[PDB]
């Protein structure tokens, strides 16, 4: 059934997953000296290429490949269009490793054919709370605690093969080369998400969408006018009304995050994320990188009253190309990123997210039901979408957990 995935160190079935009771490695402890120094073999007409993702020209080459060949829906209506600024931000966080950005080029015409990228993350990934309780009940707490400390691992994303090269087994080769380069830095696990089902997720969460510009979303066929609105004289007028938002934020003391907010935001985020079984640990430099506003890419606001920051939210932007429409070219989507609420309810904080996103001309706000995102779905008029995102580890056995126990946002 899976000629590549069956050869890799990951749980092979739900049955196998169900037997997993402690966090820990799937495979044999190995060393850097055990790993081939020579790149993985590749066809004599292709070559490995390491782009410099801080150099505008190399970022643009990778941007075009993704623009034309990255994730699209089954009806070929929308294709992700991650921007050049967004790619530099996502792929070059503090202490990133340039050698983890891996491409294939055709030698003859230097045509870019494929890409995959890894970035460092410090991740809590030890046994989850409900399996620690089961371990305690059996007298097995020692074994359950062995990997509690945060681990420096790899997050993999942006795997892409050009449409002309599909179904030629190029993705496994890219994956094997990326794994070699990661293991050559003495890192042996990765985390990754996909919309497709592979062997074997440790968590899965549904998509949610919140309409901001319903007339545009219906015109581009992202949305339809739902059946119950057909009982009205003007179904679209009533749809617009249903999704209408204030034109300015409601929370007093809301303002953009600045560098001087970094220690307070780090404090309240890390206290919040601690409560979840799987979550990142961010340094001041990582908080700066992932949360300070960056035009067109990430938008972050704090609630500051009487000189103290007590709450914050962030969202990021990814436009999608609208593959067939005379009126519009782009779907401008805002995605819920990290947040923390200590002074106001989460729904009141995220209402201001929606207000800001709508004021800035976003068409839809999207998120996955991770974190406490279920706590404001109904009041804020999010609806579930189709399909499931799925969280995976490479070379890590992990008990199945609920998505409300995952705190890692995946870009
Ligand atoms: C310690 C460090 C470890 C580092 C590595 C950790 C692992 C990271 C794993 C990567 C995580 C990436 C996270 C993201 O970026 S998820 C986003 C993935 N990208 C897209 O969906 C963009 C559009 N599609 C494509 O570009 C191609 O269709 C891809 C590149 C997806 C496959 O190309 P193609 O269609 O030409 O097929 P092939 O003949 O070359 O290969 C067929 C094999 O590939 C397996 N396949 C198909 N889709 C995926 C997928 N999304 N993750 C993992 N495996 C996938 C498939 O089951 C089959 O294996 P098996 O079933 O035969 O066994
Ligand atoms: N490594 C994956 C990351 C992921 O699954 N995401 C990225 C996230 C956008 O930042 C997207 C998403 C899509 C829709 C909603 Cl409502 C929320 C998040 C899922 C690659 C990917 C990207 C997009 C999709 Cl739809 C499926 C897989
Ligand atoms: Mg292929």
């Amino acid at each position: 059934a899976h000629a590549f995935w069956s050869t890799q160190p990951v749980p092979q079935t739900e049955d196998e997953t169900e037997k997993i009771v402690f966090a820990g490695p799937m495979d044999e402890p190995k060393t850097v000296a055990d790993i081939p120094e020579e790149p993985y073999p590749i066809a004599s007409t292709f070559e490995w290429w390491t782009p410099n993702m801080e150099a505008a020209d190399d970022i643009h080459a990778i941007y075009e490949l993704l623009r034309d060949n990255y994730v699209e829906d089954d009806d070929s209506m929308f294709r992700f269009n991650y921007s050049e600024e967004f790619l530099q931000w996502a792929l070059c966080p503090p202490n990133y490793i340039p050698d983890w950005h891996v491409a294939v080029r055709r030698k003859a015409d230097k045509k870019l054919l494929a890409f995959i990228a890894g970035v460092p993350v410090t991740l809590r990934m030890g046994t989850p709370k409900y399996m620690k309780v089961k371990a305690q009940e059996k007298g097995e707490g020692e074994e359950a605690a062995k990997y509690d400390e945060p681990r420096h691992i790899c997050e993999i994303n942006f795997l892409c093969v050009h449409k002309q090269l599909r179904e030629k087994r190029l993705a496994p080769i890219l994956i094997k080369e990326a794994t070699r380069r990661v293991n050559r830095t003495n890192v042996w696990q990765a985390v990754y998400t996909a919309g497709v089902l592979l062997p074997t997720p440790y968590a899965s969460g549904q998509y949610f969408h919140r309409s901001l510009n319903p007339e545009k979303l219906v015109e581009i066929r992202f949305s339809g006018i739902p059946a119950q609105y057909q009982k009205f004289q003007n179904p679209m007028a009533m749809l617009k009304r249903n999704y209408q938002l204030p034109s300015a934020p409601k929370n007093s003391g809301l303002r953009e995050m600045k560098p001087s907010d970094v220690p307070q935001v780090r404090r309240i985020l890390m206290n919040y994320l601690d409560s979840f079984d799987v979550g990142p640990v961010f340094s001041d430099a990582e908080i700066s990188h992932y949360l300070l506003p960056r035009d067109g890419v990430v938008f972050t606001y704090v609630v500051e009253n009487d000189k103290k920051v007590t709450d914050f939210f962030s969202f990021y932007r990814i436009p999608s190309t609208v593959i067939g429409n005379s009126n519009y070219n782009l779907l401008n989507a805002a995605y819920v990123h990290y947040y923390a609420a200590t002074s106001i309810p989460l729904h009141q904080l995220i209402l201001d997210l929606l207000i800001v996103a709508h004021s800035r001309g976003f068409d839809v706000c999207n998120m996955v039901e991770i974190l406490d995102n279920r706590s404001f779905v109904e009041q804020l008029k999010f609806g579930a979408g189709d399909g499931h995102l799925r969280y995976y580890f490479y070379n890590w056995a992990y008990p199945k957990i609920k998505p409300s126990q995952v705190a890692l946002v995946m870009l």
